[PDB]
């Protein structure tokens, strides 16, 4: 069977907590007043929820209301408990309220509002300095979450809200987040295709916070190389092949052999043999202003097959890429 794995940081944080911290099934939802909120505009529908722009008629503050769909069930209390555990943390979206929607009869999570610009438009305008700046902001959120025993599991541009006017960033949509418990086996069917770490793509269930560090690297690669998405697979299988065409097959085999993981045999006809590519291969006149030796080295240390070998969020924050960022 597979060789086990543990996080190399924040390994045992949940074990020292009161049971109530991580045993979200027992949580008792505090409810506020639904009549405080007036829906203004439907913004999106996700797999699990309908999102609205709303107004809190009390203090006239704009808010976001996510009306949760009767999904698997227990994810309601997981998301609520994680949001309450992380509330107040750096760059973590604030859960302002929980109300019972009278139409859906389901919980509606009320969040602080962030004035965001569609990442498809925004990323085209980020300067080198801005990429560094906002990456550092994301890292603050991830390190906080990880330090609190939580992995986000769905880091992607759509879940990073940026008010670019005010240089304000929030990491949102904690509905796939989980508590990290050493030795626990998790569902690999998390995250969006283009941001899934190799551990998910090879069906390795004993993963950890380092999953989010891969996702962050996939975001960074798309930003500095102006290639959206960077790893552009047609499905979850081709997704791995797209990674292997960059990182090479030999290191992929070393990774699965380390954990005594066997690839799905359907890779035999599609994976092929690929060398590791030098990152320079992706640099060209249109992205060159976003690339630097520091950016490439940082990226290289995030995008590793072996989840144990990737930089942690705190290690990332130490990297030379961020020396130019004022703090």
């Amino acid at each position: 069977g597979p060789v086990p794995s543990r996080a190399r940081v924040y390994t045992d944080v949940n074990t020292h907590r009161p049971r109530e911290y991580w045993d979200y099934e027992s949580h008792v939802v505090e409810w506020g007043n639904q009549d405080d909120y007036q829906l203004v505009r439907k913004l999106g529908r996700g797999k699990y929820s309908e999102v609205f722009e709303a107004i809190n008629i009390t203090n006239n503050e704009k808010v976001v209301v996510k009306i949760l769909k009767p999904v698997k069930k227990k994810k309601i209390k997981r998301e609520i408990k994680i949001l309450e555990n992380l509330r107040g943390g750096p760059n973590i979206i604030t859960l302002a309220d929980i109300v019972k929607d009278p139409v859906s009869r389901t919980p509606a999570l009320v969040f602080e509002h962030v004035n965001n610009t569609d990442f498809k438009q925004l990323y085209q305008t980020l300067t080198d300095y801005d990429i560094r700046f906002y990456m550092y902001e994301i890292l603050k959120a991830l390190d906080y979450a990880h330090s609190m025993g939580i992995m986000h599991r769905d880091v992607k541009p759509h879940n990073v809200m940026i008010d670019h006017e005010h240089r304000k960033l929030r990491l949102i949509d904690w509905g796939l987040a989980e508590f990290y418990h050493p030795g626990q086996e998790y569902n690999v069917r998390v995250a969006s295709r283009y941001f899934k770490g190799p551990e998910l793509l090879v069906d390795y269930q004993m993963y950890d916070y380092s999953l989010d560090m891969w996702s962050l690297g996939a975001m960074l690669a798309s930003m500095i190389f102006r290639k959206e998405p960077f790893f552009h697979g047609h499905d979850n299988y081709d997704q791995l092949v797209r990674i292997a065409k960059v990182l090479g097959t030999e290191d992929l085999y070393d990774y699965i052999d380390k954990y005594n993981i066997e690839l799905d045999p359907r890779f035999n006809d599609i994976l092929g043999r690929h060398s590791r590519k030098r990152w320079e291969r992706f640099v060209h006149s249109e992205n060159q202003h976003l690339v630097s030796p520091e950016a490439l080295d940082f990226l290289d240390k995030l995008l590793r097959y072996d989840h144990q070998s990737r930089l942690t969020a705190r290690e990332a924050m130490e990297h030379p890429y961020f020396y130019t960022v004022v703090k």
